[PDB]
Protein backbone atom coordinates (compact mmCIF):
# COMPACT_ATOMS: atom_id res chain seq x y z
CA UNK A 1 0.00 0.00 0.00
CA UNK A 2 1.01 3.85 0.72
CA UNK A 3 1.94 4.02 4.50
CA UNK A 4 5.33 4.75 4.48
CA UNK A 5 8.66 2.84 4.58
CA UNK A 6 12.27 4.06 5.48
CA UNK A 7 15.17 3.01 3.44
CA UNK A 8 18.70 3.07 3.51
CA UNK A 9 21.92 0.75 3.22
CA UNK A 10 24.90 -0.27 4.80
CA UNK A 11 28.10 -2.32 3.93
CA UNK A 12 29.08 -5.52 5.89
CA UNK A 13 32.40 -4.98 6.66
CA UNK A 14 35.49 -6.47 8.71
CA UNK A 15 34.57 -5.41 12.02
CA UNK A 16 31.06 -7.17 11.37
CA UNK A 17 32.29 -10.81 10.48
CA UNK A 18 33.73 -14.12 11.74
CA UNK A 19 36.37 -15.97 11.00
CA UNK A 20 34.98 -17.15 7.62
CA UNK A 21 33.84 -13.84 6.68
CA UNK A 22 30.14 -14.30 7.90
CA UNK A 23 28.18 -11.40 9.67
CA UNK A 24 28.51 -12.77 13.63
CA UNK A 25 24.99 -11.66 14.78
CA UNK A 26 25.22 -8.93 17.61
CA UNK A 27 26.56 -7.36 14.92
CA UNK A 28 23.74 -7.08 12.99
CA UNK A 29 21.95 -5.69 16.38
CA UNK A 30 24.54 -3.01 16.24
CA UNK A 31 23.38 -2.29 11.93
CA UNK A 32 19.22 -2.48 13.51
CA UNK A 33 20.38 0.04 16.28
CA UNK A 34 22.16 2.53 13.90
CA UNK A 35 19.30 2.51 11.14
CA UNK A 36 16.56 3.27 14.16
CA UNK A 37 19.17 6.22 14.56
CA UNK A 38 18.68 6.87 11.33
CA UNK A 39 15.24 6.84 11.41
CA UNK A 40 15.10 9.02 14.29
CA UNK A 41 17.43 11.88 12.66
CA UNK A 42 16.29 11.54 9.25
CA UNK A 43 12.45 10.57 9.55
CA UNK A 44 11.28 11.68 13.28
CA UNK A 45 12.85 14.90 13.46
CA UNK A 46 14.45 13.93 17.28
CA UNK A 47 17.94 12.69 16.96
CA UNK A 48 19.87 10.83 19.75
CA UNK A 49 21.72 13.72 20.37
CA UNK A 50 19.38 15.69 21.41
CA UNK A 51 16.90 12.89 22.69
CA UNK A 52 19.74 11.65 25.09
CA UNK A 53 21.30 15.31 26.13
CA UNK A 54 18.38 17.44 26.53
CA UNK A 55 15.44 15.55 26.33
CA UNK A 56 17.00 13.43 29.21
CA UNK A 57 15.32 10.80 27.09
CA UNK A 58 16.00 7.21 25.22
CA UNK A 59 13.73 4.46 23.43
CA UNK A 60 15.38 1.17 25.08
CA UNK A 61 14.22 -2.14 23.59
CA UNK A 62 11.14 -4.30 25.25
CA UNK A 63 11.05 -6.71 22.85
CA UNK A 64 12.79 -8.73 19.86
CA UNK A 65 12.09 -11.12 17.64
CA UNK A 66 14.56 -11.52 14.71
CA UNK A 67 14.64 -14.46 12.46
CA UNK A 68 17.67 -15.20 10.37
CA UNK A 69 16.79 -15.94 6.97
CA UNK A 70 19.94 -16.05 5.42
CA UNK A 71 23.80 -15.27 5.88
CA UNK A 72 25.54 -11.93 4.93
CA UNK A 73 28.76 -12.02 3.92
CA UNK A 74 31.91 -9.84 3.89
CA UNK A 75 31.61 -6.73 1.54
CA UNK A 76 27.87 -7.21 0.51
CA UNK A 77 25.45 -4.08 0.48
CA UNK A 78 22.53 -4.48 2.58
CA UNK A 79 19.39 -2.59 1.95
CA UNK A 80 17.34 -1.64 5.18
CA UNK A 81 13.05 -1.44 5.15
CA UNK A 82 11.13 -0.18 8.36
CA UNK A 83 7.74 -0.19 8.70
CA UNK A 84 5.51 0.75 11.90
CA UNK A 85 3.37 -2.38 12.66
CA UNK A 86 2.00 -0.68 16.15
CA UNK A 87 2.02 3.23 17.45
CA UNK A 88 0.87 3.70 21.67
CA UNK A 89 1.75 7.14 23.51
CA UNK A 90 5.44 5.68 24.68
CA UNK A 91 5.47 2.54 23.38
CA UNK A 92 6.35 1.72 19.57
CA UNK A 93 6.84 -1.46 17.71
CA UNK A 94 8.64 -1.88 14.24
CA UNK A 95 9.20 -4.02 11.65
CA UNK A 96 12.94 -4.05 9.89
CA UNK A 97 13.83 -6.48 7.14
CA UNK A 98 17.47 -6.60 5.85
CA UNK A 99 17.85 -7.80 2.23
CA UNK A 100 20.94 -8.35 0.43
CA UNK A 101 21.99 -6.98 -2.79
CA UNK A 102 20.19 -9.83 -5.12
CA UNK A 103 17.45 -9.01 -3.30
CA UNK A 104 16.95 -12.03 -0.79
CA UNK A 105 15.68 -11.96 2.63
CA UNK A 106 18.38 -11.89 5.09
CA UNK A 107 16.64 -10.97 8.58
CA UNK A 108 13.48 -9.87 9.59
CA UNK A 109 13.28 -8.53 13.19
CA UNK A 110 9.91 -6.90 15.11
CA UNK A 111 11.21 -4.71 17.47
CA UNK A 112 9.16 -3.38 20.09
CA UNK A 113 10.78 0.18 21.99
CA UNK A 114 9.85 2.15 24.87
CA UNK A 115 9.97 6.21 25.38
CA UNK A 116 11.37 6.66 28.14
CA UNK A 117 13.19 9.41 30.90
CA UNK A 118 16.68 8.43 31.65
CA UNK A 119 17.01 10.56 35.04
CA UNK A 120 15.83 8.24 35.79
CA UNK A 121 14.33 5.47 34.09
CA UNK A 122 10.32 5.41 33.57
CA UNK A 123 8.10 5.37 30.42
CA UNK A 124 7.05 8.91 29.02
CA UNK A 125 5.37 9.69 25.92
CA UNK A 126 6.32 10.48 22.78
CA UNK A 127 6.87 14.04 21.97
CA UNK A 128 3.79 14.51 19.84
CA UNK A 129 5.56 15.51 16.84
CA UNK A 130 7.57 12.30 16.80
CA UNK A 131 4.26 10.23 17.30
CA UNK A 132 2.52 11.97 14.48
CA UNK A 133 5.51 11.39 12.43
CA UNK A 134 5.64 7.90 13.33
CA UNK A 135 1.98 7.46 12.43
CA UNK A 136 2.87 7.97 8.59
CA UNK A 137 4.93 4.64 8.81
CA UNK A 138 1.91 2.37 10.31
CA UNK A 139 1.21 0.14 8.07
CA UNK A 140 -1.94 -2.08 9.84
CA UNK A 141 -1.51 -5.32 8.02
CA UNK A 142 1.31 -6.24 10.24
CA UNK A 143 -0.48 -6.67 13.20
CA UNK B 1 12.73 -34.76 36.83
CA UNK B 2 16.28 -35.13 36.66
CA UNK B 3 18.09 -32.62 34.81
CA UNK B 4 20.70 -29.61 34.81
CA UNK B 5 20.96 -26.33 34.33
CA UNK B 6 24.19 -24.27 32.98
CA UNK B 7 25.05 -21.42 34.70
CA UNK B 8 27.49 -18.89 35.02
CA UNK B 9 27.79 -15.02 35.51
CA UNK B 10 29.29 -12.14 34.34
CA UNK B 11 29.87 -8.53 35.33
CA UNK B 12 28.23 -5.66 33.28
CA UNK B 13 31.47 -3.20 32.40
CA UNK B 14 31.99 0.12 30.72
CA UNK B 15 32.19 -1.37 27.32
CA UNK B 16 28.49 -2.71 27.57
CA UNK B 17 27.53 0.53 28.65
CA UNK B 18 25.44 3.84 26.65
CA UNK B 19 24.43 6.89 26.89
CA UNK B 20 20.81 5.96 28.35
CA UNK B 21 22.59 4.97 31.31
CA UNK B 22 22.37 1.26 30.60
CA UNK B 23 23.39 -1.61 29.30
CA UNK B 24 23.32 -1.34 25.44
CA UNK B 25 21.17 -4.39 24.15
CA UNK B 26 23.37 -5.59 21.55
CA UNK B 27 25.84 -6.01 24.06
CA UNK B 28 23.31 -8.50 26.00
CA UNK B 29 23.89 -10.55 23.02
CA UNK B 30 27.47 -10.99 23.20
CA UNK B 31 27.26 -11.91 26.52
CA UNK B 32 24.71 -14.30 25.27
CA UNK B 33 27.17 -15.80 22.76
CA UNK B 34 29.85 -16.17 25.45
CA UNK B 35 27.96 -17.93 27.09
CA UNK B 36 26.96 -20.37 24.60
CA UNK B 37 30.37 -20.51 23.54
CA UNK B 38 30.89 -21.50 27.44
CA UNK B 39 27.85 -24.21 27.31
CA UNK B 40 29.34 -26.04 24.70
CA UNK B 41 33.09 -26.08 25.86
CA UNK B 42 32.44 -26.47 29.28
CA UNK B 43 28.98 -28.85 29.67
CA UNK B 44 29.53 -30.49 26.02
CA UNK B 45 32.76 -30.81 25.33
CA UNK B 46 32.76 -29.13 21.93
CA UNK B 47 34.31 -25.85 22.20
CA UNK B 48 34.37 -23.49 19.56
CA UNK B 49 38.27 -23.60 18.67
CA UNK B 50 37.17 -27.32 17.57
CA UNK B 51 34.44 -26.84 16.65
CA UNK B 52 35.25 -23.94 14.19
CA UNK B 53 38.84 -25.19 13.16
CA UNK B 54 39.09 -29.12 12.80
CA UNK B 55 35.64 -29.50 12.94
CA UNK B 56 34.62 -27.02 9.99
CA UNK B 57 31.74 -26.49 11.68
CA UNK B 58 29.20 -24.01 13.32
CA UNK B 59 26.07 -23.24 15.35
CA UNK B 60 24.26 -19.93 13.69
CA UNK B 61 21.27 -18.43 15.02
CA UNK B 62 18.21 -18.95 13.07
CA UNK B 63 15.72 -17.52 15.57
CA UNK B 64 15.94 -15.10 18.68
CA UNK B 65 13.22 -13.83 20.94
CA UNK B 66 14.35 -11.53 23.31
CA UNK B 67 11.84 -9.83 26.44
CA UNK B 68 14.01 -7.26 28.04
CA UNK B 69 12.35 -7.46 31.59
CA UNK B 70 14.71 -4.67 33.56
CA UNK B 71 17.77 -2.68 32.61
CA UNK B 72 21.16 -3.39 34.28
CA UNK B 73 23.29 -1.37 35.03
CA UNK B 74 27.53 -0.52 34.61
CA UNK B 75 29.06 -2.97 37.70
CA UNK B 76 26.69 -4.97 38.28
CA UNK B 77 27.11 -8.77 38.29
CA UNK B 78 24.39 -10.47 36.25
CA UNK B 79 23.80 -14.16 36.48
CA UNK B 80 23.02 -16.53 33.71
CA UNK B 81 21.13 -19.80 33.22
CA UNK B 82 20.37 -21.82 30.40
CA UNK B 83 17.77 -24.35 29.39
CA UNK B 84 17.17 -26.44 26.56
CA UNK B 85 13.32 -26.42 25.11
CA UNK B 86 13.78 -28.91 22.12
CA UNK B 87 16.36 -30.37 20.57
CA UNK B 88 16.51 -32.08 16.82
CA UNK B 89 18.93 -33.85 14.64
CA UNK B 90 20.93 -30.59 13.77
CA UNK B 91 18.87 -27.62 15.57
CA UNK B 92 18.22 -26.70 18.40
CA UNK B 93 16.33 -24.46 20.85
CA UNK B 94 17.19 -22.73 24.40
CA UNK B 95 16.36 -20.77 26.48
CA UNK B 96 18.65 -18.20 28.76
CA UNK B 97 17.81 -15.71 31.40
CA UNK B 98 19.49 -13.02 32.66
CA UNK B 99 19.22 -12.00 36.35
CA UNK B 100 20.79 -9.37 38.25
CA UNK B 101 22.27 -9.84 41.67
CA UNK B 102 18.99 -10.00 43.54
CA UNK B 103 17.54 -12.11 41.60
CA UNK B 104 15.31 -9.61 39.40
CA UNK B 105 15.04 -11.13 36.08
CA UNK B 106 16.59 -8.76 33.44
CA UNK B 107 16.04 -11.05 29.76
CA UNK B 108 14.89 -14.12 29.05
CA UNK B 109 15.90 -15.21 25.50
CA UNK B 110 14.60 -18.24 23.19
CA UNK B 111 16.61 -18.99 20.82
CA UNK B 112 17.22 -21.51 17.87
CA UNK B 113 20.46 -22.32 16.48
CA UNK B 114 20.99 -24.52 13.55
CA UNK B 115 24.43 -27.48 13.28
CA UNK B 116 26.16 -26.24 10.06
CA UNK B 117 29.19 -27.23 7.55
CA UNK B 118 31.06 -24.34 7.06
CA UNK B 119 32.69 -25.71 4.18
CA UNK B 120 30.49 -24.58 3.02
CA UNK B 121 27.44 -23.61 5.02
CA UNK B 122 24.84 -26.74 4.91
CA UNK B 123 23.21 -28.17 7.54
CA UNK B 124 23.99 -31.66 9.50
CA UNK B 125 23.39 -33.21 12.00
CA UNK B 126 25.23 -32.68 15.75
CA UNK B 127 27.58 -34.74 16.80
CA UNK B 128 25.96 -37.70 19.06
CA UNK B 129 27.90 -37.05 22.12
CA UNK B 130 27.25 -33.27 22.24
CA UNK B 131 23.18 -34.43 21.68
CA UNK B 132 23.30 -36.53 24.31
CA UNK B 133 25.02 -33.89 26.85
CA UNK B 134 22.55 -31.37 24.97
CA UNK B 135 19.55 -33.48 26.12
CA UNK B 136 20.47 -33.47 30.01
CA UNK B 137 19.49 -29.84 29.65
CA UNK B 138 16.41 -30.25 28.36
CA UNK B 139 13.39 -28.02 30.47
CA UNK B 140 10.46 -30.47 29.75
CA UNK B 141 8.18 -27.54 31.20
CA UNK B 142 9.28 -25.76 28.35
CA UNK B 143 8.26 -27.68 25.86
CA UNK C 1 52.25 19.66 -1.27
CA UNK C 2 50.56 17.71 -3.95
CA UNK C 3 50.70 13.95 -2.99
CA UNK C 4 47.67 12.34 -2.55
CA UNK C 5 44.88 12.31 0.92
CA UNK C 6 42.53 10.22 1.29
CA UNK C 7 39.11 11.25 2.77
CA UNK C 8 35.80 10.78 4.22
CA UNK C 9 33.56 11.24 7.12
CA UNK C 10 31.70 9.33 9.78
CA UNK C 11 28.79 9.69 11.81
CA UNK C 12 29.66 9.96 15.82
CA UNK C 13 26.75 7.02 16.88
CA UNK C 14 25.20 5.84 20.09
CA UNK C 15 26.80 2.33 19.39
CA UNK C 16 30.32 4.54 20.15
CA UNK C 17 29.79 6.58 23.01
CA UNK C 18 29.98 5.90 26.61
CA UNK C 19 27.14 7.21 29.42
CA UNK C 20 28.19 10.77 29.51
CA UNK C 21 27.45 10.40 25.22
CA UNK C 22 31.65 10.68 24.57
CA UNK C 23 32.91 8.10 22.07
CA UNK C 24 34.79 5.07 23.94
CA UNK C 25 38.56 4.72 22.86
CA UNK C 26 38.43 1.19 21.02
CA UNK C 27 35.39 2.41 18.95
CA UNK C 28 37.30 5.26 17.37
CA UNK C 29 40.17 1.79 16.57
CA UNK C 30 36.30 0.29 14.56
CA UNK C 31 36.45 3.62 12.81
CA UNK C 32 40.14 3.19 12.05
CA UNK C 33 39.66 0.16 10.59
CA UNK C 34 36.62 0.97 8.64
CA UNK C 35 38.73 3.93 7.13
CA UNK C 36 41.59 1.57 5.89
CA UNK C 37 38.82 -0.69 4.26
CA UNK C 38 37.59 2.26 2.84
CA UNK C 39 40.91 3.05 1.55
CA UNK C 40 41.60 0.05 -0.24
CA UNK C 41 38.21 -0.51 -1.79
CA UNK C 42 37.95 2.77 -3.27
CA UNK C 43 41.59 4.38 -4.04
CA UNK C 44 43.83 1.19 -4.31
CA UNK C 45 41.40 -1.54 -5.94
CA UNK C 46 41.50 -4.52 -3.15
CA UNK C 47 38.99 -4.50 -1.36
CA UNK C 48 38.49 -6.58 1.78
CA UNK C 49 36.00 -8.73 0.76
CA UNK C 50 38.60 -9.82 -2.28
CA UNK C 51 42.03 -9.47 -0.68
CA UNK C 52 40.39 -11.96 2.52
CA UNK C 53 38.63 -14.08 0.70
CA UNK C 54 40.09 -15.20 -3.27
CA UNK C 55 43.51 -13.15 -1.96
CA UNK C 56 44.24 -15.71 0.88
CA UNK C 57 45.61 -12.28 2.67
CA UNK C 58 45.79 -9.94 5.62
CA UNK C 59 46.63 -6.63 6.33
CA UNK C 60 47.44 -6.84 10.17
CA UNK C 61 47.90 -3.92 12.10
CA UNK C 62 52.13 -4.25 13.74
CA UNK C 63 52.41 -0.51 15.49
CA UNK C 64 50.13 1.82 16.37
CA UNK C 65 50.80 5.34 18.15
CA UNK C 66 47.48 7.17 18.91
CA UNK C 67 46.95 10.44 20.51
CA UNK C 68 43.55 11.74 21.73
CA UNK C 69 43.56 15.57 21.21
CA UNK C 70 40.05 15.77 22.27
CA UNK C 71 37.06 14.44 22.78
CA UNK C 72 34.15 13.35 20.36
CA UNK C 73 30.45 13.32 20.87
CA UNK C 74 27.32 11.67 20.14
CA UNK C 75 25.77 12.75 16.73
CA UNK C 76 28.97 14.79 15.63
CA UNK C 77 29.86 13.76 12.37
CA UNK C 78 34.18 13.37 11.88
CA UNK C 79 36.07 14.00 9.25
CA UNK C 80 39.15 11.28 8.25
CA UNK C 81 42.08 11.66 6.28
CA UNK C 82 44.83 9.48 5.52
CA UNK C 83 48.36 9.99 4.31
CA UNK C 84 51.04 7.61 3.69
CA UNK C 85 54.23 7.68 5.77
CA UNK C 86 56.53 4.96 4.57
CA UNK C 87 55.90 2.12 2.36
CA UNK C 88 58.01 -0.87 1.83
CA UNK C 89 57.42 -3.94 -0.19
CA UNK C 90 55.28 -5.65 2.53
CA UNK C 91 54.94 -3.40 5.27
CA UNK C 92 53.57 0.21 5.16
CA UNK C 93 53.01 3.37 7.36
CA UNK C 94 49.85 5.08 7.33
CA UNK C 95 49.31 8.46 9.09
CA UNK C 96 45.75 9.64 10.30
CA UNK C 97 43.70 12.26 11.73
CA UNK C 98 39.79 12.81 12.58
CA UNK C 99 38.76 16.23 12.95
CA UNK C 100 35.26 17.56 14.40
CA UNK C 101 32.90 19.41 12.52
CA UNK C 102 34.79 23.05 13.15
CA UNK C 103 37.88 21.52 12.12
CA UNK C 104 39.36 20.59 15.48
CA UNK C 105 42.43 17.06 16.01
CA UNK C 106 40.44 14.50 17.97
CA UNK C 107 42.36 12.22 17.14
CA UNK C 108 46.36 11.43 15.70
CA UNK C 109 47.07 8.09 14.78
CA UNK C 110 50.34 6.46 13.24
CA UNK C 111 50.11 3.25 11.93
CA UNK C 112 52.46 0.12 10.82
CA UNK C 113 50.25 -2.59 8.69
CA UNK C 114 52.19 -5.62 7.28
CA UNK C 115 50.90 -7.61 4.31
CA UNK C 116 50.24 -11.33 5.03
CA UNK C 117 49.66 -14.47 3.91
CA UNK C 118 46.55 -16.06 6.08
CA UNK C 119 47.07 -19.57 4.93
CA UNK C 120 49.13 -19.70 7.39
CA UNK C 121 50.38 -16.09 8.84
CA UNK C 122 53.71 -15.43 6.87
CA UNK C 123 54.42 -11.87 5.35
CA UNK C 124 54.38 -11.40 1.65
CA UNK C 125 54.67 -8.76 -0.52
CA UNK C 126 51.66 -6.49 -1.71
CA UNK C 127 50.26 -6.77 -5.03
CA UNK C 128 52.63 -4.69 -7.31
CA UNK C 129 49.40 -2.26 -8.29
CA UNK C 130 48.52 -2.21 -5.07
CA UNK C 131 51.90 -0.77 -3.76
CA UNK C 132 51.78 1.85 -6.98
CA UNK C 133 48.49 2.78 -5.98
CA UNK C 134 49.83 3.64 -1.94
CA UNK C 135 52.95 5.49 -3.72
CA UNK C 136 50.98 7.94 -4.33
CA UNK C 137 49.89 8.92 -0.93
CA UNK C 138 53.42 9.00 0.39
CA UNK C 139 54.37 12.44 2.15
CA UNK C 140 57.92 12.36 2.51
CA UNK C 141 57.97 14.89 5.06
CA UNK C 142 56.21 12.74 7.46
CA UNK C 143 58.81 10.34 8.52
CA UNK D 1 63.19 -3.27 44.44
CA UNK D 2 59.42 -3.91 46.15
CA UNK D 3 56.95 -3.23 43.62
CA UNK D 4 53.63 -4.77 42.54
CA UNK D 5 52.34 -6.13 39.28
CA UNK D 6 48.73 -6.63 38.71
CA UNK D 7 47.88 -9.95 36.73
CA UNK D 8 44.87 -11.39 34.89
CA UNK D 9 43.81 -13.84 32.24
CA UNK D 10 41.38 -13.44 29.52
CA UNK D 11 39.98 -15.98 26.91
CA UNK D 12 40.25 -15.17 23.68
CA UNK D 13 36.33 -15.71 22.41
CA UNK D 14 34.47 -15.86 18.84
CA UNK D 15 33.59 -12.46 19.43
CA UNK D 16 37.28 -11.38 19.97
CA UNK D 17 38.03 -12.94 16.06
CA UNK D 18 37.94 -11.71 12.44
CA UNK D 19 37.94 -12.97 9.09
CA UNK D 20 42.30 -13.36 8.93
CA UNK D 21 41.64 -15.54 11.32
CA UNK D 22 42.98 -14.01 14.54
CA UNK D 23 41.86 -11.39 17.39
CA UNK D 24 40.83 -8.02 15.50
CA UNK D 25 43.07 -5.32 17.20
CA UNK D 26 39.90 -3.04 18.50
CA UNK D 27 39.13 -6.05 19.97
CA UNK D 28 42.12 -6.39 21.97
CA UNK D 29 41.55 -2.45 22.89
CA UNK D 30 38.28 -3.76 24.77
CA UNK D 31 40.20 -6.40 26.98
CA UNK D 32 42.94 -3.81 27.62
CA UNK D 33 40.18 -1.22 29.11
CA UNK D 34 38.51 -4.38 30.68
CA UNK D 35 42.00 -4.98 32.12
CA UNK D 36 41.95 -1.75 33.72
CA UNK D 37 38.32 -1.41 34.54
CA UNK D 38 39.49 -4.45 36.56
CA UNK D 39 42.72 -3.21 37.98
CA UNK D 40 40.88 0.30 39.41
CA UNK D 41 38.21 -2.23 41.08
CA UNK D 42 40.57 -4.91 42.52
CA UNK D 43 43.67 -3.26 43.40
CA UNK D 44 42.74 0.55 43.98
CA UNK D 45 39.32 0.43 45.27
CA UNK D 46 37.84 2.84 43.06
CA UNK D 47 35.56 0.96 40.86
CA UNK D 48 34.20 2.30 37.54
CA UNK D 49 30.67 2.51 38.97
CA UNK D 50 31.82 4.81 41.91
CA UNK D 51 34.02 6.49 39.79
CA UNK D 52 31.32 7.41 36.97
CA UNK D 53 28.33 7.54 39.59
CA UNK D 54 28.43 9.38 42.52
CA UNK D 55 32.36 10.11 41.92
CA UNK D 56 31.50 12.32 38.72
CA UNK D 57 34.79 11.23 37.03
CA UNK D 58 36.48 9.44 34.70
CA UNK D 59 40.26 8.29 33.28
CA UNK D 60 40.01 8.72 29.74
CA UNK D 61 42.92 8.20 27.61
CA UNK D 62 45.08 10.55 26.35
CA UNK D 63 47.96 8.58 24.36
CA UNK D 64 48.08 4.87 23.06
CA UNK D 65 51.39 3.23 22.00
CA UNK D 66 50.47 -0.60 21.00
CA UNK D 67 53.31 -2.77 19.92
CA UNK D 68 51.82 -6.19 18.07
CA UNK D 69 54.37 -9.00 18.78
CA UNK D 70 52.68 -12.05 17.38
CA UNK D 71 49.08 -12.91 16.59
CA UNK D 72 46.16 -14.33 19.06
CA UNK D 73 43.36 -16.90 18.20
CA UNK D 74 40.64 -18.67 19.21
CA UNK D 75 40.44 -20.50 22.30
CA UNK D 76 43.76 -19.20 23.75
CA UNK D 77 43.74 -17.94 27.07
CA UNK D 78 46.03 -14.71 27.52
CA UNK D 79 47.79 -13.50 30.53
CA UNK D 80 47.75 -9.69 31.16
CA UNK D 81 50.05 -7.74 33.70
CA UNK D 82 50.31 -4.18 34.52
CA UNK D 83 53.09 -2.00 35.38
CA UNK D 84 53.03 1.85 36.03
CA UNK D 85 55.14 3.89 34.15
CA UNK D 86 54.74 7.12 35.36
CA UNK D 87 52.20 8.65 38.38
CA UNK D 88 51.74 12.39 38.11
CA UNK D 89 48.88 14.42 40.08
CA UNK D 90 45.97 13.85 37.38
CA UNK D 91 48.16 11.54 34.41
CA UNK D 92 49.45 8.60 35.16
CA UNK D 93 51.11 6.19 32.42
CA UNK D 94 50.47 2.50 32.60
CA UNK D 95 52.31 -0.54 30.79
CA UNK D 96 50.42 -3.57 30.05
CA UNK D 97 51.66 -6.68 28.27
CA UNK D 98 49.23 -9.52 26.75
CA UNK D 99 50.98 -12.94 26.90
CA UNK D 100 49.76 -16.13 25.30
CA UNK D 101 49.47 -19.42 27.30
CA UNK D 102 53.12 -20.62 26.65
CA UNK D 103 54.24 -16.84 27.66
CA UNK D 104 54.80 -15.77 24.17
CA UNK D 105 54.69 -11.89 24.12
CA UNK D 106 51.69 -10.98 21.60
CA UNK D 107 51.26 -7.38 22.24
CA UNK D 108 52.71 -4.43 24.69
CA UNK D 109 50.65 -1.25 25.10
CA UNK D 110 51.85 1.65 26.64
CA UNK D 111 48.71 3.79 27.94
CA UNK D 112 48.45 7.40 29.37
CA UNK D 113 45.20 8.19 30.49
CA UNK D 114 44.21 11.28 32.73
CA UNK D 115 41.74 12.12 35.67
CA UNK D 116 39.18 14.57 35.06
CA UNK D 117 35.81 15.67 36.07
CA UNK D 118 32.96 14.52 34.28
CA UNK D 119 30.68 17.82 34.76
CA UNK D 120 32.12 18.77 33.05
CA UNK D 121 35.12 17.40 31.16
CA UNK D 122 38.17 19.12 33.36
CA UNK D 123 41.19 17.45 34.67
CA UNK D 124 41.82 16.75 38.33
CA UNK D 125 43.90 15.40 40.60
CA UNK D 126 43.18 11.35 41.28
CA UNK D 127 42.41 10.67 44.90
CA UNK D 128 44.85 10.53 47.41
CA UNK D 129 44.25 6.53 48.47
CA UNK D 130 44.26 5.90 44.82
CA UNK D 131 47.32 7.93 43.72
CA UNK D 132 48.91 6.09 46.96
CA UNK D 133 47.40 2.63 45.28
CA UNK D 134 48.67 3.32 41.93
CA UNK D 135 52.59 4.33 43.29
CA UNK D 136 53.09 0.75 44.47
CA UNK D 137 52.62 -0.43 41.24
CA UNK D 138 55.45 1.86 39.67
CA UNK D 139 58.20 0.14 37.58
CA UNK D 140 61.42 2.34 38.62
CA UNK D 141 63.19 0.50 35.50
CA UNK D 142 60.77 1.73 33.04
CA UNK D 143 61.53 5.24 33.64
CL1 LIG E 1 27.07 -5.97 -2.88
CL1 LIG F 1 1.98 3.23 25.16
CL1 LIG G 1 3.71 -0.82 20.75
CL1 LIG H 1 20.72 -11.37 -2.13
CL1 LIG I 1 13.91 -37.96 38.06
CL1 LIG J 1 16.77 -30.74 12.99
CL1 LIG K 1 15.01 -26.85 17.49
CL1 LIG L 1 18.08 -7.71 40.83
CL1 LIG M 1 28.78 -38.50 16.04
CL1 LIG N 1 12.02 -30.97 33.13
CL1 LIG O 1 28.29 17.68 13.29
CL1 LIG P 1 58.61 -4.46 3.77
CL1 LIG Q 1 56.48 0.56 6.79
CL1 LIG R 1 35.62 20.65 16.01
CL1 LIG S 1 62.94 -3.41 48.34
CL1 LIG T 1 49.50 15.49 36.02
CL1 LIG U 1 51.72 10.45 33.16
CL1 LIG V 1 52.56 -18.35 23.65
CL1 LIG W 1 41.77 12.67 48.11
CL1 LIG X 1 61.09 -1.18 40.06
Amino acid sequence: GMTAVFRNTVLVRFKHCDAAGIVFYPRYFEMLNDFIEDWFAQALDWPFDAMHGAGQAGVPTADLHCRFVAPSRLGETLTRELRVVKLGQSSFTVQVRFMGPDSGLRLEVTQRLVCVDTDKIAPRPLPDPVRQAMATYVDETLA
